[PDB]
RNA sequence: CUGUCUGAUCAGGCAACGCCGCGAAGCUACCAUCUGCUGGAUUAUGGCUGAACGCCUCUAAGUCAGAAUCCAUGCUAGAACG
């Protein structure tokens, strides 16, 4: 239908600094900075005042609007990631065999080591992503704590962990062991 | 070793390689021995963030892993007008 414009208006919280670019955000809060490149979108920018920006398509057709509000989200995203920051919550279910989950170090990286996951005598190793951290909760029994600024990285390690503790060749209704994200929330609580 | 021929011996010739045992060298046998590499990108599929569609959603923009697949690495030839 070609609709003629498309707006939708981003909120600043009051210590954070958006600062766009060519298509370049660059947020800035208390908890740090985070980036991302839109240069695959078609987008502009009107900052409106210091708590709001106005982010427009012009002369757009179905799919280029739809792509309007998830830009509107991933700003908001990087705007919580670094005022609020994001944290995923990992239980560990097993019903015969203790899934023994270390953060190990090798060759100065960090890594999930998963063992003995069914039984296995295979060792899983998970790659930490740069400015996501690992933690075994204490609080809980068999929680793994996974949290960072940036929430695509963040929900893509829980990802990772999650996907490599799959059931082959049983009925995964029946062996649902594994190790699944229990809890998506924010590092501070609100 | 047989037959025959050189008078015998010694030493030999022939039997349309005379026949037999062993037989090096060379060739050769899963009938012998040795050797047959590790990276990336993907399919199906399972996912992340995420709109459309105030919710939801692996998908639309973007993105992750991933097959005996594919492209390299490696291996053979080297364009007889590179
Ligand atoms: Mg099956
Ligand atoms: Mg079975
Ligand atoms: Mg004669
Ligand atoms: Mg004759
Ligand atoms: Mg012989
Ligand atoms: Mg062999
Ligand atoms: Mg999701
Ligand atoms: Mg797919
Ligand atoms: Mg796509
Ligand atoms: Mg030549």
């Amino acid at each position: 239908m070609k609709y003629i414009q498309t707006d939708q208006i981003l909120d600043i919280p009051e210590g954070v600094t958006v600062d766009i670019k060519a298509r370049v955000v660059k947020v800035t809060g208390p908890r740090g900075e985070l980036t991302k490149d839109l240069k695959h979108i078609d987008v502009t920018f009107n900052k409106i005042n210091n708590r709001a920006i106005k982010i427009t398509v012009h002369n757009g057709d179905r799919k280029h609007v739809a792509a309007l509000r998830t830009v509107k989200s991933l700003i908001a995203n990087l705007i919580t990631g670094v005022t609020k920051g994001y944290k995923y919550k990992m239980r560990f279910v097993y019903a015969h065999f203790p899934i023994n989950v270390n953060i190990i170090k090798k060759d100065g990286q960090d890594y999930v080591e998963i063992r003995n996951f069914l039984g296995e005598k295979r060792v899983r190793e998970v790659k930490i992503h740069e400015g996501v951290t690992m933690e075994i909760s204490s609080t809980q029994k068999d929680e793994l704590i996974v949290s960072g600024n940036s929430l695509e990285a963040v929900s893509q390690n829980a990802a990772d962990i999650q996907q490599i503790c799959r059931v082959r060749n049983k009925d995964i209704r029946k062996f649902l062991d594994g190790i699944y994200v229990s809890e998506r929330g924010t590092i501070v609580e609100e």
